[PDB]
């Protein structure tokens, strides 16, 4: 038995946070009303600008569909 | 970077192939005219009843969605 998952690299783009948000590789808010930092359009991870360069590039989430 | 692949186990179902169709493990015709086999509901993969229990679990296929 195996879960179904999707397994590809991170598709960031620049995203606009309705609520305070942290990011999910640093725990720091990210700042700003406004393009505060990105999410990942496959698993939605959130990251600043600066730390796009610093996480995995490894993207994976059960698909639950 | 990479493709994005759903990643899994097969998930047979017993299928009625509408024209002759080969056992994508073994190379043997599916016999008959209905329920000739089994298709996976993931990638697609055919296989006899017998073949089933043969081929590896491991279900890929690329995401082009
Ligand atoms: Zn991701
Ligand atoms: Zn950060
Ligand atoms: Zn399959
Ligand atoms: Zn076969």
């Amino acid at each position: 038995g195996s879960r179904r998952a999707s397994v590809g690299s991170h598709r960031f783009k620049v995203h606009n946070y309705m609520s305070p948000t942290f990011c999910d590789h640093c725990g720091s808010l990210l700042w700003g009303l406004v393009k505060q930092g990105l999410k990942c359009e496959d698993c939605g991870m959130n990251v600043h600008h600066k730390c796009r360069e610093k996480v995995a590039n490894l993207c994976e989430f059960i698909v639950t569909d």
